[PDB]
């Protein structure tokens, strides 16, 4: 059970300021509706999500990180149904996604998706670096063009092998997209000096896996249901030939060894800052970016033991039907 299952330095003053924000936000967009809708967003607690996993984020940067995360969160869901069984509408409309980010604006009347990605997007790159940028549109292509790869392995009914999981995983799951917001809701920019050196990339990489796998257990219930086959649990079990619990053992073992990685690593960024002559200021931005790894780790994770996410949806959308009250992205 999850509850028997354990793997914040610090949560957003903006909560309830950014709480009042995106509930204005999501209606305004089409994205929530009225009714059962928005008592199941509500009882996500994307606010909290974003206060938790954010917590250097302030004002409208927090406003920003929860309304990033009601789009994918809402989106998501919307291929629990029909459109997650067939690969090539979802490659369809997740070109159309994908258009938005390398430059075609979707423009007025737009469906509710487009229009409130379109406007995550808007705000992520305003006053950004070019490298941050070039680096986030790649990011959200990856995320985009991967769901459909998770329609074909529902249709297979078999979960891949290790390496295929985390090639089709690690994109579903947003990529590397949480820690590129939390760098800009953060106000800072990682050299790339620093940015690209093997330690950094190794606990960059660490951090994301650590939070999907995390996710992994926890929405365990209500994906395996559906049929869905990229979890890491069904992965290490189909592979292993191991009971249930069994897995779940292996995978709080994949996330411990990967939070030790991580925590090695990071004693030595001080030492490799000095190593590349980094001045005050970027050192200051890349202890302000190890901070923000560890807490998308820690506050995603005390997001997901309160939220009414997991435990709610069996319940209140059984797999017997698709996993939205509502239709707002059309196939
Ligand atoms: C990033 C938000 N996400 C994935 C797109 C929405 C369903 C859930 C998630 C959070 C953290 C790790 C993995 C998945
Ligand atoms: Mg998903
Ligand atoms: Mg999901
Ligand atoms: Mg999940």
């Amino acid at each position: 059970m999850p509850q028997d299952i354990d793997f914040p330095a610090g949560i957003s003053p903006g909560l309830e300021a950014t709480r009042r924000h995106n509930l204005g936000w999501v209606r305004r967009l089409g994205l929530v509706g009225d009714g059962p809708s928005l008592a199941w967003y509500t009882s996500w607690d994307m606010p909290r999500l974003a206060a938790c996993g954010f917590p250097h984020a302030r004002g409208a940067a927090l406003d920003l990180c929860a309304d990033a995360m009601a789009f994918f969160f809402v989106f998501d869901d919307q291929f629990d149904g029909p459109l997650g069984r067939d690969p090539a509408r979802a490659a369809r409309v997740c070109r159309r996604l994908t258009g938005i980010v390398h430059g075609a604006g979707p423009g007025p009347g737009a469906d509710a998706c487009s229009a409130a990605f379109a406007d995550v997007w808007a705000r992520s790159t305003d006053g950004a670096h070019p490298g941050w940028v070039a680096r986030t549109a790649h990011e959200w292509e990856y995320y985009f063009a991967a769901q459909a790869h998770e329609a074909i392995n529902r249709l297979r009914g078999t979960p891949g092998d290790m390496e295929s999981y985390l090639q089709v995983r690690r994109g579903i799951a947003g990529t590397d997209l949480p820690l590129s917001l939390g760098e800009r809701a953060a106000g800072i920019t990682v050299p790339a000096a620093a940015f690209h050196s093997p330690q950094l990339r190794i606990m960059r990489e660490a951090a994301i896996d650590v939070v999907l796998m995390c996710n992994d257990v926890y929405s365990l219930e209500k994906e395996e249901a559906r049929g869905d086959m990229d979890n890491l649990v069904l992965v290490i079990e189909h592979a292993r030939r191991c009971t249930r619990d069994e897995a779940v053992t292996a995978a709080r073992g994949e996330v411990a060894r990967r939070v030790i990685r991580f925590e090695q690593l990071a004693r030595e960024v001080p030492a490799l800052c000095a190593q590349l002559g980094l001045s005050a200021v970027e050192r200051a931005h890349v202890d302000t970016y190890l901070g923000v790894m560890e807490a998308w780790m820690s506050g995603y994770h005390a997001w997901q033991t309160q939220t009414r996410r997991y435990t709610g949806a069996p319940h209140v959308l059984p797999s017997t039907g698709p996993g939205y009250f509502d239709e707002v992205l059309p196939t």
